[PDB]
């Protein structure tokens, strides 16, 4: 398996934008010598639980940075934005960085975003394949020509042209099942979110591989990613209490219409939180019910950094270096 | 005076995409430890005259891989692109970089460019404005509120906040005179074009001190840019021979409607173009017809890596004993 970090650069009243970005910076030099595989970032618009609004700008820096990992987004949001301006900063990070771009893309998630960038909501899903297909017809010819209600414009040359063959490697956020069925026809690997349920995880994998065996799909050789928030404490009891605080808003404002503390607490123990042992074994479950090849780790939770980087250490001490 | 460099990117059939990013690459590192002051990056869509699309991206990483360096968009289009977007963006590299970025912003220099992005206009200018007032308001405030017609989105918060008071520095291309006038009434430095003849970045530049002058504005702290392209060569001849290659599908595409060898010619003596001698000449020139604060080069049009870093040579040595 592969282990990479993820950065949700979540804020606070006290937690700073400031703040978040340069533990971000810190911690990305910090593993760079280290074992883990990729650095995703989070994307998120107007709020306390995300600070990054542009993954791909924020990629370029991280790239331009390092020299080692693999740098990608997590969620890069299509829907709401222009697809061919999409293919050009993917081609460009593709291209600056010599292929150690991923490209981590999803649909809309909020209906308020949609809204807010003017997107016709009634026929989200497929705007999304739309745009879809113009970027992957960039990446994969150098040029787009779309002819529909979505976009119809003169043929282009798309620049600069992919660096890797076939553009910088796809991956999609299985946030439902339209979505799933849909990377499954197309073969390309999902990446099961660390906010969802096991069970969801589950059914989303059982789904995938259903319809992808259905279209003919080398499943054996699809490459699945994991989120989980990842927070260890000698004192489990602690480590769940300061998730909790660190997830307040976010459960209630991403996860309404379901009850609060049967969520909350379904985080706090399905991630890996708590000792180190508690920890790792969420791990094992979360993976196993969902066939994930590769894991992403957030340990943002941890305030505390001497404690944050120790947690680091164990897991690329203790983990991470057997993979490789 | 400060003295940095641009990169045009422009590709061709022999010289790829993939080339010219690696030189500018090699060519930021290259110049990192010296005194150039800034590195700027050129926008451009669809065509070999300019293979980056989102200079802002490419911003990131040059600021990513450089500690010292100061990196701008050159002509970013506003215009085209969502105003909040665009804020987010920059102020994004405000805070990774910790204030290194420069924010050069421009209008549509084409039209058929907006249908490809946008809902293309006839009151172009006035969506430009409007998204201007949109991203230095979160820059200033680190929120937006268009209550307006473009724009029509309740109080809405922009992350990150920026790094540096009051966002970015800005820095407005002079497009027009409509534009340049609005710069002045906002008190903004402008970037003079390397493509525009003497004649009309003086005039720019006049324009430019009368409506700021008029509006209360302090021009002594007015310090705009000017580009130029650089091309040394022993044999004069040979450096514009090898420019006007350079330059041949841009002066046909960017200036279709004018006499080609005129515009061809002008470009080719008034920029820094030819000997050192009328290098730099051509270059004071230029200097003191819009009254230029700081000078941003392009050397990449000498196909010859060893004589261009020469070039570059020669120029450091010099600000460093004059500058």
């Amino acid at each position: 398996m592969k282990f990479g970090l993820f950065f949700l650069n979540f804020m606070n009243s006290k937690r700073s934008s400031d703040q978040v970005i340069e533990e971000m910076l810190d911690t990305a030099h910090y593993v760079d010598q280290l074992k883990f595989d990729t650095l995703a970032v989070y994307e998120n618009h107007f709020s306390n639980n995300g600070v990054v609004g542009a993954p791909l700008t924020v990629a370029g820096f991280l790239l331009g940075m390092t020299k080692n990992a693999k740098v990608a987004s997590l969620n890069h949001v299509i829907t709401t934005h222009h697809p061919v301006r999409v293919a050009e900063e993917a081609c460009l990070l593709d291209q600056m960085s010599e292929g150690r771009f991923a490209f981590g893309f999803s649909d809309c998630e909020k209906s308020a975003d949609m809204r807010f960038f003017n997107r016709p909501t009634d026929s989200q899903f497929q705007l999304f394949s739309e745009c879809h297909k113009i970027i992957n017809d960039a990446f994969t010819t150098g040029y787009c020509h779309p002819n529909n209600d979505f976009y119809s414009f003169p043929k282009i040359s798309v620049n600069p042209h992919a660096f890797t063959e076939g553009g910088p490697a796809q991956f999609v956020n299985a946030t439902s099942k339209e979505v799933v069925e849909w990377a499954a026809k197309l073969g390309l690997p999902l990446v099961f979110r660390w906010d969802d349920s096991n069970a969801q995880r589950k059914e989303y994998a059982g789904l995938y591989h259903e319809v992808a065996q259905a279209h003919g799909v080398d499943v054996s050789q699809v490459r699945h990613k994991l989120t989980l928030l990842v927070n260890q404490n000698v004192d489990g009891e602690a480590a769940r209490a300061e998730a909790r605080v660190y997830l307040e808003e976010f459960v209630r404002e991403s996860y309404s219409n379901t009850d609060f503390e049967q969520k909350m607490g379904e985080l706090l123990s399905e991630n890996a939180i708590g000792t180190y042992e508690e920890s790792t074994q969420a791990a094992r479950v979360a993976i196993e019910c969902c066939g994930a090849a590769d894991l992403l780790m957030s340990f943002e939770s941890m305030e505390d950094k001497a404690q944050q980087r120790a947690v680091i250490d164990v897991v690329n001490a203790n983990i991470v270096k057997y993979h490789s």
